[PDB]
Protein backbone atom coordinates (compact mmCIF):
# COMPACT_ATOMS: atom_id res chain seq x y z
CA UNK A 1 0.00 0.00 0.00
CA UNK A 2 1.15 3.50 -0.69
CA UNK A 3 -0.69 7.01 0.37
CA UNK A 4 -1.17 9.48 -2.38
CA UNK A 5 -1.41 12.24 -0.16
CA UNK A 6 0.89 13.21 2.88
CA UNK A 7 -1.70 14.60 5.82
CA UNK A 8 -0.91 13.14 8.92
CA UNK A 9 -2.60 14.50 12.29
CA UNK A 10 0.11 13.74 15.04
CA UNK A 11 3.57 13.12 14.52
CA UNK A 12 5.99 11.57 17.16
CA UNK A 13 9.82 11.76 16.54
CA UNK A 14 12.47 9.39 17.95
CA UNK A 15 10.70 8.26 20.48
CA UNK A 16 12.66 5.91 23.09
CA UNK A 17 12.23 2.36 23.33
CA UNK A 18 10.02 0.68 24.91
CA UNK A 19 7.78 3.60 24.33
CA UNK A 20 4.19 3.80 25.14
CA UNK A 21 1.98 6.24 24.36
CA UNK A 22 -1.59 7.52 24.15
CA UNK A 23 -3.51 7.35 20.91
CA UNK A 24 -4.39 10.85 20.37
CA UNK A 25 -7.82 10.35 18.82
CA UNK A 26 -10.35 7.09 18.46
CA UNK A 27 -8.89 4.63 15.65
CA UNK A 28 -12.26 4.81 13.89
CA UNK A 29 -12.78 2.94 10.44
CA UNK A 30 -10.46 4.37 7.79
CA UNK A 31 -8.11 5.71 10.26
CA UNK A 32 -4.02 5.03 9.67
CA UNK A 33 -0.96 4.47 11.48
CA UNK A 34 2.20 5.12 9.80
CA UNK A 35 5.25 3.78 11.76
CA UNK A 36 8.76 4.29 9.99
CA UNK A 37 12.01 2.92 11.69
CA UNK A 38 14.70 0.41 10.87
CA UNK A 39 16.06 -2.92 12.74
CA UNK A 40 19.05 -2.80 14.32
CA UNK A 41 22.10 -5.66 12.88
CA UNK A 42 20.91 -7.42 16.08
CA UNK A 43 17.59 -7.40 16.18
CA UNK A 44 15.63 -10.77 17.96
CA UNK A 45 12.31 -9.26 17.89
CA UNK A 46 9.87 -6.23 18.51
CA UNK A 47 6.29 -5.57 18.51
CA UNK A 48 3.90 -2.97 17.88
CA UNK A 49 1.10 -3.09 20.37
CA UNK A 50 -2.36 -1.32 19.91
CA UNK A 51 -3.52 -1.57 23.67
CA UNK A 52 -6.38 -0.82 25.83
CA UNK A 53 -4.65 1.32 28.50
CA UNK A 54 -0.96 1.28 29.42
CA UNK A 55 -0.99 -1.13 32.90
CA UNK A 56 1.52 -3.35 33.37
CA UNK A 57 0.11 -5.37 35.92
CA UNK A 58 -2.59 -6.56 34.86
CA UNK A 59 -0.48 -6.40 31.76
CA UNK A 60 -2.51 -4.45 29.67
CA UNK A 61 -4.94 -6.26 26.99
CA UNK A 62 -3.68 -6.10 23.70
CA UNK A 63 -5.99 -5.94 20.91
CA UNK A 64 -3.50 -6.33 18.02
CA UNK A 65 -0.14 -8.05 18.91
CA UNK A 66 2.20 -6.98 15.86
CA UNK A 67 5.31 -8.66 16.29
CA UNK A 68 7.74 -9.45 14.02
CA UNK A 69 10.68 -11.92 14.78
CA UNK A 70 13.60 -12.58 12.72
CA UNK A 71 15.09 -16.35 12.26
CA UNK A 72 15.53 -18.30 9.67
CA UNK A 73 12.19 -17.98 8.12
CA UNK A 74 11.79 -14.99 9.72
CA UNK A 75 8.21 -13.81 10.30
CA UNK A 76 5.34 -11.47 11.96
CA UNK A 77 3.36 -13.12 14.56
CA UNK A 78 0.10 -11.57 15.24
CA UNK A 79 -2.39 -12.28 18.58
CA UNK A 80 -4.26 -10.57 20.84
CA UNK A 81 -3.95 -10.59 24.94
CA UNK A 82 -7.35 -10.54 26.84
CA UNK A 83 -7.49 -10.75 30.85
CA UNK A 84 -3.27 -11.75 30.75
CA UNK A 85 -4.13 -14.92 27.77
CA UNK A 86 -2.80 -15.32 23.98
CA UNK A 87 -5.52 -16.23 21.58
CA UNK A 88 -5.26 -17.89 18.50
CA UNK A 89 -2.09 -17.04 16.91
CA UNK A 90 -1.86 -15.72 13.05
CA UNK A 91 1.67 -16.54 11.63
CA UNK A 92 2.30 -14.55 8.44
CA UNK A 93 5.99 -16.10 6.86
CA UNK A 94 8.19 -14.37 4.11
CA UNK A 95 8.58 -11.45 6.17
CA UNK A 96 9.00 -7.91 4.46
CA UNK A 97 11.06 -6.93 7.34
CA UNK A 98 15.18 -7.38 7.35
CA UNK A 99 17.79 -6.78 9.93
CA UNK A 100 19.97 -3.51 9.18
CA UNK A 101 17.11 -2.67 6.68
CA UNK A 102 14.74 0.56 7.34
CA UNK A 103 10.66 -0.43 7.16
CA UNK A 104 7.68 1.97 6.78
CA UNK A 105 4.42 0.45 8.55
CA UNK A 106 1.04 1.50 7.45
CA UNK A 107 -1.82 -0.22 9.55
CA UNK A 108 -5.29 0.73 8.17
CA UNK A 109 -8.19 0.21 10.71
CA UNK A 110 -11.56 -1.67 9.11
CA UNK A 111 -14.61 -2.39 10.68
CA UNK A 112 -13.43 -5.68 10.90
CA UNK A 113 -9.91 -5.91 11.01
CA UNK A 114 -6.79 -4.58 10.59
CA UNK A 115 -4.87 -3.87 7.48
CA UNK A 116 -1.32 -4.00 7.07
CA UNK A 117 1.32 -3.57 4.39
CA UNK A 118 4.86 -2.84 4.93
CA UNK A 119 7.08 -0.88 2.47
CA UNK A 120 4.51 -0.60 -0.27
CA UNK A 121 3.08 -4.57 -0.18
CA UNK A 122 0.39 -5.85 1.26
CA UNK A 123 1.20 -7.44 4.05
CA UNK A 124 -1.59 -9.38 6.57
CA UNK A 125 -4.99 -8.73 7.78
CA UNK A 126 -6.23 -9.67 11.03
CA UNK A 127 -9.74 -9.57 12.46
CA UNK A 128 -10.82 -7.56 15.32
CA UNK A 129 -11.33 -9.55 18.45
CA UNK A 130 -11.75 -6.77 20.78
CA UNK A 131 -13.41 -3.53 19.56
CA UNK A 132 -11.25 -1.06 17.87
CA UNK A 133 -12.83 1.64 19.86
CA UNK A 134 -11.44 0.03 23.39
CA UNK A 135 -7.80 1.12 22.38
CA UNK A 136 -5.94 3.44 23.04
CA UNK A 137 -2.54 3.41 23.50
CA UNK A 138 0.51 2.48 21.48
CA UNK A 139 3.10 0.55 22.79
CA UNK A 140 6.44 -0.37 20.75
CA UNK A 141 8.82 -2.70 22.45
CA UNK A 142 11.83 -4.65 21.82
CA UNK A 143 14.54 -4.37 19.13
CA UNK A 144 13.68 -2.03 16.81
CA UNK A 145 14.54 1.77 16.03
CA UNK A 146 11.24 4.00 15.50
CA UNK A 147 12.12 7.25 13.40
CA UNK A 148 8.54 8.85 13.48
CA UNK A 149 4.82 7.57 13.73
CA UNK A 150 2.08 9.66 12.48
CA UNK A 151 -1.36 9.11 12.30
CA UNK A 152 -4.69 9.91 10.03
CA UNK A 153 -8.07 10.03 11.43
CA UNK A 154 -11.89 11.18 10.54
CA UNK A 155 -10.85 14.95 10.90
CA UNK A 156 -8.15 14.93 8.36
CA UNK A 157 -10.48 17.15 6.50
CA UNK A 158 -10.77 20.37 8.96
CA UNK A 159 -9.66 23.59 7.61
CA UNK A 160 -7.47 24.79 6.49
CA UNK A 161 -6.23 21.52 4.95
CA UNK A 162 -2.58 21.65 3.67
CA UNK A 163 -1.32 17.90 2.33
CA UNK A 164 1.85 17.03 0.42
CA UNK A 165 1.72 15.42 -3.04
CA UNK A 166 3.68 12.16 -2.87
CA UNK A 167 3.09 11.93 -6.46
CA UNK A 168 4.76 14.96 -8.53
CA UNK A 169 2.28 17.26 -10.71
CA UNK A 170 2.22 16.26 -14.51
CA UNK A 171 -0.27 15.61 -16.93
CA UNK A 172 -3.05 13.18 -16.69
CA UNK A 173 -2.97 13.78 -13.00
CA UNK A 174 -6.15 14.10 -11.06
CA UNK A 175 -7.32 16.28 -8.14
CA UNK A 176 -10.94 15.80 -7.02
CA UNK A 177 -12.52 17.66 -4.15
CA UNK A 178 -16.07 16.20 -2.55
CA UNK A 179 -17.73 18.61 -0.13
CA UNK A 180 -20.60 20.96 0.79
CA UNK A 181 -20.63 24.73 1.07
CA UNK A 182 -21.51 26.33 3.74
CA UNK A 183 -24.64 27.79 4.08
CA UNK A 184 -23.69 31.08 4.78
CA UNK A 185 -20.48 30.59 2.94
CA UNK A 186 -18.93 33.66 1.57
CA UNK A 187 -16.29 31.99 -0.59
CA UNK A 188 -13.82 29.18 -0.24
CA UNK A 189 -10.04 28.22 -2.27
CA UNK A 190 -8.27 25.38 -3.65
CA UNK A 191 -4.78 26.03 -4.21
CA UNK A 192 -2.31 23.96 -6.33
CA UNK A 193 1.26 25.16 -5.04
CA UNK A 194 5.18 24.28 -5.92
CA UNK A 195 6.06 24.12 -2.08
CA UNK A 196 9.10 24.89 -2.26
CA UNK A 197 9.08 28.23 -4.77
CA UNK A 198 6.14 29.78 -2.30
CA UNK A 199 4.85 29.66 -5.71
CA UNK A 200 0.90 29.10 -6.50
CA UNK A 201 -0.05 27.65 -9.90
CA UNK A 202 -3.58 27.36 -9.39
CA UNK A 203 -5.65 28.96 -7.42
CA UNK A 204 -9.49 28.35 -7.63
CA UNK A 205 -11.44 30.35 -5.77
CA UNK A 206 -15.24 30.77 -5.84
CA UNK A 207 -16.69 33.80 -4.33
CA UNK A 208 -20.30 33.14 -3.50
CA UNK A 209 -21.26 36.43 -2.24
CA UNK A 210 -20.56 37.98 -5.50
CA UNK A 211 -21.36 34.56 -7.56
CA UNK A 212 -17.92 34.60 -9.52
CA UNK A 213 -15.41 32.21 -9.90
CA UNK A 214 -11.90 33.43 -9.58
CA UNK A 215 -8.70 31.80 -10.81
CA UNK A 216 -4.81 32.96 -10.44
CA UNK A 217 -1.80 32.59 -9.93
CA UNK A 218 1.07 33.84 -7.64
CA UNK A 219 4.07 34.20 -9.15
CA UNK A 220 7.74 35.80 -7.88
CA UNK A 221 5.55 37.51 -4.68
CA UNK A 222 2.67 38.90 -6.88
CA UNK A 223 -0.79 37.75 -8.02
CA UNK A 224 -0.86 38.04 -11.68
CA UNK A 225 -4.09 38.49 -13.30
CA UNK A 226 -7.45 36.80 -12.64
CA UNK A 227 -9.47 34.86 -15.27
CA UNK A 228 -12.85 34.81 -14.37
CA UNK A 229 -14.84 34.32 -17.29
CA UNK A 230 -17.27 31.49 -16.98
CA UNK A 231 -20.98 30.17 -18.44
CA UNK A 232 -22.35 29.91 -15.29
CA UNK A 233 -21.21 30.13 -11.49
CA UNK A 234 -21.55 26.29 -10.74
CA UNK A 235 -21.67 27.16 -6.58
CA UNK A 236 -24.51 27.38 -4.36
CA UNK A 237 -24.25 27.50 -0.59
CA UNK A 238 -25.34 25.10 0.84
CA UNK A 239 -24.69 22.70 -2.50
CA UNK A 240 -22.82 18.98 -2.39
CA UNK A 241 -20.25 19.17 -5.40
CA UNK A 242 -17.10 17.31 -6.72
CA UNK A 243 -14.82 19.22 -8.57
CA UNK A 244 -12.20 17.58 -11.07
CA UNK A 245 -8.67 19.52 -11.49
CA UNK A 246 -7.50 17.57 -14.65
CA UNK A 247 -3.44 18.31 -14.93
CA UNK A 248 -2.94 18.29 -18.87
CA UNK A 249 -0.17 19.48 -21.07
CA UNK A 250 -1.09 22.76 -22.12
CA UNK A 251 -3.54 23.68 -18.97
CA UNK A 252 -5.51 22.57 -16.28
CA UNK A 253 -9.33 21.31 -17.16
CA UNK A 254 -11.40 21.62 -14.09
CA UNK A 255 -15.07 20.03 -13.90
CA UNK A 256 -17.66 20.57 -10.73
CA UNK A 257 -20.48 17.91 -10.80
CA UNK A 258 -20.23 16.20 -13.84
CA UNK A 259 -19.84 19.19 -16.27
CA UNK A 260 -16.24 20.93 -17.73
CA UNK A 261 -16.11 24.92 -15.78
CA UNK A 262 -13.11 25.86 -17.66
CA UNK A 263 -9.66 25.65 -18.74
CA UNK A 264 -6.16 27.33 -16.92
CA UNK A 265 -3.10 27.67 -19.68
CA UNK A 266 -0.57 26.68 -17.59
CA UNK A 267 1.60 30.33 -15.78
CA UNK A 268 3.93 27.88 -13.89
CA UNK A 269 5.90 25.71 -16.74
CA UNK A 270 7.73 23.25 -14.37
CA UNK A 271 4.41 20.48 -13.51
CA UNK A 272 6.31 18.18 -11.26
CA UNK A 273 7.05 21.14 -8.82
CA UNK A 274 3.80 21.72 -7.87
CA UNK A 275 3.89 18.98 -5.07
CA UNK A 276 1.43 20.63 -2.46
CA UNK A 277 -2.64 21.34 -2.14
CA UNK A 278 -4.05 23.27 0.21
CA UNK A 279 -7.82 23.54 0.24
CA UNK A 280 -9.47 26.51 2.74
CA UNK A 281 -12.97 28.71 2.89
CA UNK A 282 -16.28 27.90 3.59
CA UNK A 283 -16.97 24.78 3.24
CA UNK A 284 -17.23 21.44 4.94
CA UNK A 285 -14.47 19.20 3.28
CA UNK A 286 -15.55 15.73 2.65
CA UNK A 287 -12.75 14.20 0.59
CA UNK A 288 -10.25 14.75 -1.38
CA UNK A 289 -8.40 12.22 -4.09
CA UNK A 290 -5.19 12.58 -5.50
CA UNK A 291 -5.88 10.72 -8.44
O1 LIG B 1 1.33 -15.49 21.07
C1 LIG B 1 1.98 -14.24 21.19
C2 LIG B 1 3.03 -14.28 22.28
O2 LIG B 1 3.84 -15.46 22.03
C3 LIG B 1 4.81 -15.69 23.07
O3 LIG B 1 5.56 -16.81 22.74
C4 LIG B 1 4.87 -17.97 22.21
C5 LIG B 1 5.55 -18.37 20.90
O4 LIG B 1 5.24 -17.40 19.91
C6 LIG B 1 5.12 -19.75 20.40
O5 LIG B 1 5.99 -20.16 19.35
C7 LIG B 1 5.16 -20.78 21.54
O6 LIG B 1 4.62 -21.98 21.11
O7 LIG B 1 4.39 -20.32 22.66
C8 LIG B 1 4.92 -19.11 23.23
C9 LIG B 1 4.12 -18.81 24.48
O8 LIG B 1 2.97 -18.03 24.17
C10 LIG B 1 5.75 -14.48 23.19
O9 LIG B 1 6.68 -14.67 24.24
C11 LIG B 1 4.94 -13.21 23.44
O10 LIG B 1 5.82 -12.09 23.48
C12 LIG B 1 3.93 -13.03 22.33
O11 LIG B 1 4.61 -12.88 21.09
Amino acid sequence: MMLSLNNLQNIIYNPVIPFVGTIPDQLDPGTLIVIRGHVPSDADRFQVDLQNGSSMKPRADVAFHFNPRFKRAGCIVCNTLINEKWGREEITYDTPFKREKSFEIVIMVLKDKFQVAVNGKHTLLYGHRIGPEKIDTLGIYGKVNIHSIGFSFSSHMRLPFAARLNTPMGPGRTVVVKGEVNANAKSFNVDLLAGKSKDIALHLNPRLNIKAFVRNSFLQESWGEEERNITSFPFSPGMYFEMIIYCDVREFKVAVNGVHSLEYKHRFKELSSIDTLEINGDIHLLEVRSW
